[PDB]
Protein backbone atom coordinates (compact mmCIF):
# COMPACT_ATOMS: atom_id res chain seq x y z
CA UNK A 1 0.00 0.00 0.00
CA UNK A 2 0.66 3.80 -0.36
CA UNK A 3 -0.62 6.95 0.99
CA UNK A 4 -0.01 9.99 -0.52
CA UNK A 5 -1.08 13.75 1.50
CA UNK A 6 -0.70 17.17 0.73
CA UNK A 7 0.79 19.49 3.66
CA UNK A 8 0.51 23.40 4.31
CA UNK A 9 1.53 26.05 6.35
CA UNK A 10 -0.21 27.47 9.10
CA UNK A 11 0.73 30.61 8.70
CA UNK A 12 2.77 33.10 6.05
CA UNK A 13 5.77 32.46 8.05
CA UNK A 14 5.64 28.56 7.62
CA UNK A 15 5.22 28.37 11.37
CA UNK A 16 4.54 24.68 10.91
CA UNK A 17 2.59 22.58 8.69
CA UNK A 18 -1.04 20.70 8.78
CA UNK A 19 -1.79 17.57 7.14
CA UNK A 20 -5.62 16.35 7.31
CA UNK A 21 -5.64 12.56 8.87
CA UNK A 22 -9.16 10.59 8.99
CA UNK A 23 -10.14 9.07 12.60
CA UNK A 24 -12.73 6.75 12.84
CA UNK A 25 -15.67 5.66 11.62
CA UNK A 26 -17.65 7.60 9.99
CA UNK A 27 -13.90 9.38 9.50
CA UNK A 28 -13.40 12.59 11.79
CA UNK A 29 -11.21 14.66 9.64
CA UNK A 30 -8.47 16.61 11.60
CA UNK A 31 -5.77 18.63 10.93
CA UNK A 32 -2.65 16.91 12.48
CA UNK A 33 1.25 18.48 12.74
CA UNK A 34 3.26 15.54 11.10
CA UNK A 35 6.49 15.55 13.47
CA UNK A 36 9.22 13.44 12.61
CA UNK A 37 10.65 14.50 16.57
CA UNK A 38 8.05 12.89 18.33
CA UNK A 39 6.73 9.29 18.47
CA UNK A 40 2.89 10.42 20.13
CA UNK A 41 -0.23 10.46 17.76
CA UNK A 42 -2.54 12.80 19.60
CA UNK A 43 -5.70 15.20 19.60
CA UNK A 44 -7.84 17.48 20.36
CA UNK A 45 -10.75 16.00 21.82
CA UNK A 46 -14.77 16.18 23.50
CA UNK A 47 -12.32 15.15 26.58
CA UNK A 48 -10.12 18.64 26.44
CA UNK A 49 -10.58 20.43 29.17
CA UNK A 50 -13.34 23.10 27.40
CA UNK A 51 -11.22 26.46 28.27
CA UNK A 52 -8.73 25.25 26.50
CA UNK A 53 -10.21 24.36 23.70
CA UNK A 54 -10.23 27.59 21.07
CA UNK A 55 -11.23 26.95 17.63
CA UNK A 56 -9.15 23.61 17.19
CA UNK A 57 -11.33 20.89 15.65
CA UNK A 58 -11.69 17.74 18.02
CA UNK A 59 -12.18 14.21 17.86
CA UNK A 60 -15.09 12.48 19.41
CA UNK A 61 -14.55 8.95 20.26
CA UNK A 62 -18.45 8.15 21.00
CA UNK A 63 -19.26 8.89 17.65
CA UNK A 64 -16.50 6.84 16.18
CA UNK A 65 -17.67 2.88 15.72
CA UNK A 66 -14.54 2.23 15.71
CA UNK A 67 -13.13 3.49 18.46
CA UNK A 68 -12.16 1.41 21.91
CA UNK A 69 -10.95 3.06 25.17
CA UNK A 70 -7.22 1.44 26.03
CA UNK A 71 -8.28 0.10 29.30
CA UNK A 72 -5.80 2.20 31.74
CA UNK A 73 -3.82 4.35 29.25
CA UNK A 74 -2.35 7.46 29.76
CA UNK A 75 -0.16 9.64 28.27
CA UNK A 76 1.80 12.92 28.68
CA UNK A 77 4.36 14.68 26.87
CA UNK A 78 6.44 17.82 27.07
CA UNK A 79 7.79 19.35 23.79
CA UNK A 80 11.34 21.37 23.54
CA UNK A 81 9.65 24.56 23.25
CA UNK A 82 8.27 23.95 26.62
CA UNK A 83 4.59 23.14 25.32
CA UNK A 84 2.82 20.28 26.77
CA UNK A 85 -0.54 18.04 26.89
CA UNK A 86 -1.82 14.91 28.39
CA UNK A 87 -4.55 12.54 28.32
CA UNK A 88 -5.77 9.30 27.94
CA UNK A 89 -5.88 6.47 25.00
CA UNK A 90 -8.57 5.06 22.16
CA UNK A 91 -7.24 3.26 19.84
CA UNK A 92 -9.01 3.85 16.18
CA UNK A 93 -8.94 3.45 12.23
CA UNK A 94 -6.39 6.12 11.13
CA UNK A 95 -6.03 7.23 7.21
CA UNK A 96 -3.82 9.28 5.73
CA UNK A 97 -3.69 10.05 2.36
CA UNK A 98 -5.53 6.96 1.35
CA UNK A 99 -3.52 4.69 3.89
CA UNK A 100 -5.38 2.71 6.56
CA UNK A 101 -4.15 1.45 9.85
CA UNK A 102 -6.21 -0.08 11.87
CA UNK A 103 -5.77 -0.15 16.03
CA UNK A 104 -4.04 2.65 15.58
CA UNK A 105 -3.11 4.74 19.21
CA UNK A 106 -5.11 7.49 19.29
CA UNK A 107 -3.86 9.66 22.28
CA UNK A 108 -7.04 11.74 23.08
CA UNK A 109 -6.18 15.15 25.37
CA UNK A 110 -7.14 16.25 28.59
CA UNK A 111 -5.04 19.03 29.36
CA UNK A 112 -2.80 21.14 26.99
CA UNK A 113 -1.08 24.12 27.28
CA UNK A 114 -1.43 27.74 26.47
CA UNK A 115 0.88 27.35 23.35
CA UNK A 116 -1.52 24.60 21.38
CA UNK A 117 -5.06 26.15 22.52
CA UNK A 118 -3.73 29.66 21.27
CA UNK A 119 -3.34 27.64 17.99
CA UNK A 120 -6.52 27.64 16.21
CA UNK A 121 -5.31 25.44 13.31
CA UNK A 122 -3.51 22.49 15.26
CA UNK A 123 -5.51 19.68 16.13
CA UNK A 124 -2.75 17.57 17.51
CA UNK A 125 0.29 15.78 16.30
CA UNK A 126 1.09 12.61 14.56
CA UNK A 127 4.32 11.42 15.63
CA UNK A 128 6.62 9.82 12.76
CA UNK A 129 10.07 9.73 15.02
CA UNK A 130 10.61 6.16 16.67
CA UNK A 131 8.10 4.52 18.46
CA UNK A 132 11.24 3.95 21.68
CA UNK A 133 10.29 7.91 22.39
CA UNK A 134 6.08 7.16 22.30
CA UNK A 135 4.84 8.23 26.28
CA UNK A 136 1.90 5.48 26.71
CA UNK A 137 1.80 4.06 29.66
CA UNK A 138 1.86 1.80 31.01
CA UNK A 139 2.17 0.06 27.66
CA UNK A 140 4.33 1.73 24.96
CA UNK A 141 2.23 2.07 21.72
CA UNK A 142 3.65 2.66 18.39
CA UNK A 143 3.48 5.11 15.75
CA UNK A 144 1.58 5.48 12.51
CA UNK A 145 4.62 4.64 10.52
CA UNK A 146 5.09 1.66 12.47
CA UNK A 147 1.96 0.30 12.48
CA UNK A 148 1.88 0.67 8.72
CA UNK A 149 5.23 -0.75 7.77
CA UNK A 150 4.75 -4.00 6.83
CA UNK A 151 1.79 -3.00 4.63
CA UNK A 152 3.67 -0.69 2.38
CA UNK A 153 5.31 -1.37 -0.58
CA UNK A 154 8.40 0.23 0.51
CA UNK A 155 9.49 0.90 4.38
CA UNK A 156 9.80 4.53 3.69
CA UNK A 157 7.96 8.08 4.34
CA UNK A 158 8.97 11.07 2.29
CA UNK A 159 8.69 14.80 3.47
CA UNK A 160 8.38 17.74 0.30
CA UNK A 161 7.92 20.72 2.75
CA UNK A 162 6.93 23.83 0.94
CA UNK A 163 8.64 27.58 1.20
CA UNK A 164 5.08 29.99 1.44
CA UNK A 165 3.39 26.78 -0.07
CA UNK A 166 1.61 23.34 -0.07
CA UNK A 167 4.18 20.26 -0.11
CA UNK A 168 3.25 16.76 0.39
CA UNK A 169 4.14 13.50 2.87
CA UNK A 170 4.46 10.43 0.85
CA UNK A 171 4.10 6.82 2.49
CA UNK A 172 5.77 3.98 0.78
CA UNK A 173 7.12 4.91 -2.31
CA UNK A 174 9.64 7.66 -3.19
CA UNK A 175 8.07 9.78 -6.06
CA UNK A 176 10.68 10.49 -8.44
CA UNK A 177 9.57 13.05 -10.29
CA UNK A 178 9.69 15.44 -6.91
CA UNK A 179 13.20 15.80 -7.01
CA UNK A 180 16.57 16.72 -8.54
CA UNK A 181 19.58 14.86 -8.75
CA UNK A 182 19.64 12.04 -7.11
CA UNK A 183 19.27 11.65 -3.23
CA UNK A 184 21.97 11.37 -1.05
CA UNK A 185 21.78 8.43 1.65
CA UNK A 186 23.27 9.17 5.32
CA UNK A 187 23.93 7.20 8.52
CA UNK A 188 21.27 6.85 11.29
CA UNK A 189 21.68 6.45 14.66
CA UNK A 190 17.90 5.79 16.65
CA UNK A 191 19.49 5.84 20.34
CA UNK A 192 17.92 8.58 21.09
CA UNK A 193 14.60 7.80 19.67
CA UNK A 194 15.55 10.14 16.48
CA UNK A 195 16.05 10.31 13.05
CA UNK A 196 19.63 11.49 14.29
CA UNK A 197 22.55 11.98 11.29
CA UNK A 198 25.84 13.98 10.89
CA UNK A 199 25.92 16.52 8.45
CA UNK A 200 29.32 17.10 6.65
CA UNK A 201 29.39 21.11 6.76
CA UNK A 202 28.19 24.06 6.00
CA UNK A 203 29.01 26.43 4.00
CA UNK A 204 27.23 30.66 3.99
CA UNK A 205 26.31 32.15 1.32
CA UNK A 206 29.10 31.80 -1.41
CA UNK A 207 31.69 31.44 1.35
CA UNK A 208 33.63 28.41 0.81
CA UNK A 209 32.26 24.92 2.15
CA UNK A 210 33.78 23.81 5.83
CA UNK A 211 34.33 20.38 6.61
CA UNK A 212 32.90 19.91 9.61
CA UNK A 213 30.60 16.79 11.22
CA UNK A 214 27.49 17.92 13.03
CA UNK A 215 25.67 15.50 14.74
CA UNK A 216 21.74 16.59 14.49
CA UNK A 217 18.09 15.86 14.14
CA UNK A 218 15.81 15.42 11.32
CA UNK A 219 12.93 17.17 12.72
CA UNK A 220 9.61 18.20 10.53
CA UNK A 221 8.13 19.28 14.04
CA UNK A 222 10.50 22.40 14.66
CA UNK A 223 10.01 25.75 12.87
CA UNK A 224 13.91 26.86 12.33
CA UNK A 225 17.54 24.87 11.69
CA UNK A 226 19.09 24.96 15.43
CA UNK A 227 23.29 24.51 15.06
CA UNK A 228 26.06 25.42 17.16
CA UNK A 229 26.79 28.98 18.77
CA UNK A 230 29.86 29.14 16.24
CA UNK A 231 28.37 28.24 13.01
CA UNK A 232 25.69 30.41 13.72
CA UNK A 233 27.96 33.26 14.65
CA UNK A 234 29.54 32.94 11.05
CA UNK A 235 26.03 33.26 9.05
CA UNK A 236 25.06 35.93 10.97
CA UNK A 237 28.29 37.96 10.45
CA UNK A 238 27.07 38.47 6.78
CA UNK A 239 24.25 40.00 7.53
CA UNK A 240 24.97 43.63 8.53
CA UNK A 241 23.21 45.11 11.74
CA UNK A 242 22.47 41.24 12.93
CA UNK A 243 23.02 40.53 16.27
CA UNK A 244 21.63 38.25 19.40
CA UNK A 245 19.37 39.94 21.58
CA UNK A 246 18.78 37.91 24.83
CA UNK A 247 15.61 40.22 25.27
CA UNK A 248 13.93 38.50 22.25
CA UNK A 249 15.55 35.29 22.10
CA UNK A 250 17.81 34.78 19.63
CA UNK A 251 19.46 36.08 16.47
CA UNK A 252 17.39 39.66 15.05
CA UNK A 253 18.69 41.47 11.83
CA UNK A 254 17.00 44.42 9.75
CA UNK A 255 14.59 43.77 8.12
CA UNK A 256 15.92 45.83 5.24
CA UNK A 257 18.67 43.17 4.77
CA UNK A 258 19.01 40.77 1.84
CA UNK A 259 19.76 37.14 3.63
CA UNK A 260 22.54 34.92 2.27
CA UNK A 261 21.56 31.57 1.60
CA UNK A 262 23.04 28.46 4.14
CA UNK A 263 24.67 24.99 2.61
CA UNK A 264 24.50 22.29 4.26
CA UNK A 265 26.40 18.86 3.39
CA UNK A 266 24.94 15.89 3.06
CA UNK A 267 27.75 13.28 2.23
CA UNK A 268 29.16 14.51 -0.17
CA UNK A 269 26.52 16.51 -1.63
CA UNK A 270 24.87 20.13 -0.98
CA UNK A 271 21.61 21.76 0.15
CA UNK A 272 20.98 25.18 -0.16
CA UNK A 273 19.27 27.02 1.74
CA UNK A 274 17.89 30.18 0.32
CA UNK A 275 17.83 33.52 2.07
CA UNK A 276 14.47 34.32 1.83
CA UNK A 277 13.81 30.77 4.22
CA UNK A 278 15.85 32.70 6.91
CA UNK A 279 13.63 35.40 7.25
CA UNK A 280 11.12 34.92 10.21
CA UNK A 281 9.63 38.69 9.85
CA UNK A 282 9.21 41.22 12.37
CA UNK A 283 9.51 40.29 16.15
CA UNK A 284 6.82 42.21 16.78
CA UNK A 285 3.82 43.48 14.31
CA UNK A 286 5.45 46.79 12.71
CA UNK A 287 9.24 46.23 13.90
CA UNK A 288 11.91 46.41 11.20
CA UNK A 289 13.87 43.93 13.36
CA UNK A 290 13.41 40.96 11.51
CA UNK A 291 13.92 37.17 13.77
CA UNK A 292 16.18 35.20 12.16
CA UNK A 293 15.48 31.30 10.89
CA UNK A 294 18.65 30.23 12.06
CA UNK A 295 19.52 30.20 15.77
CA UNK A 296 21.53 28.53 18.55
CA UNK A 297 21.36 25.23 19.59
CA UNK A 298 23.46 25.53 22.78
CA UNK A 299 21.71 24.89 25.85
CA UNK A 300 19.44 23.23 23.70
CA UNK A 301 21.83 19.80 24.23
CA UNK A 302 21.17 18.56 20.23
CA UNK A 303 20.83 20.42 16.93
CA UNK A 304 18.06 20.44 15.05
CA UNK A 305 17.42 20.78 11.33
CA UNK A 306 13.96 21.80 11.43
CA UNK A 307 11.47 23.17 8.72
CA UNK A 308 13.87 25.91 7.43
CA UNK A 309 16.49 23.14 6.58
CA UNK A 310 14.43 20.23 5.43
CA UNK A 311 12.01 22.53 3.20
CA UNK A 312 14.93 23.32 1.14
CA UNK A 313 15.32 19.43 0.30
CA UNK A 314 12.74 16.19 -0.53
CA UNK A 315 13.64 14.07 2.79
CA UNK A 316 13.67 10.28 2.91
CA UNK A 317 12.99 8.72 6.07
CA UNK A 318 14.18 4.99 5.12
CA UNK A 319 12.82 2.75 8.03
CA UNK A 320 14.44 -0.10 6.58
CA UNK A 321 15.53 -2.82 9.08
CA UNK A 322 18.35 -0.31 9.55
CA UNK A 323 17.34 2.97 8.82
CA UNK A 324 18.93 5.89 6.80
CA UNK A 325 18.34 9.38 5.61
CA UNK A 326 17.88 10.87 2.16
CA UNK A 327 18.48 14.32 0.82
CA UNK A 328 17.86 15.65 -2.48
CA UNK A 329 17.52 18.76 -3.96
CA UNK A 330 14.39 20.07 -5.22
Amino acid sequence: STGSATTTPIDSLDDAYITPVQIGTPAQTLNLDFDTGSSDLWVFSSETTASEVDGQTIYTPSKSTTAKLLSGATWSISYGDGSSSSGDVYTDTVSVGGLTVTGQAVESAKKVSSSFTEDSTIDGLLGLAFSTLNTVSPTQQKTFFDNAKASLDSPVFTADLGYHAPGTYNFGFIDTTAYTGSITYTAVSTKQGFWEWTSTGYAVGSGTFKSTSIDGIADTGTTLLYLPATVVSAYWAQVSGAKSSSSVGGYVFPCSATLPSFTFGVGSARIVIPGDYIDFGPISTGSSSCFGGIQSSAGIGINIFGDVALKAAFVVFNGATTPTLGFASK
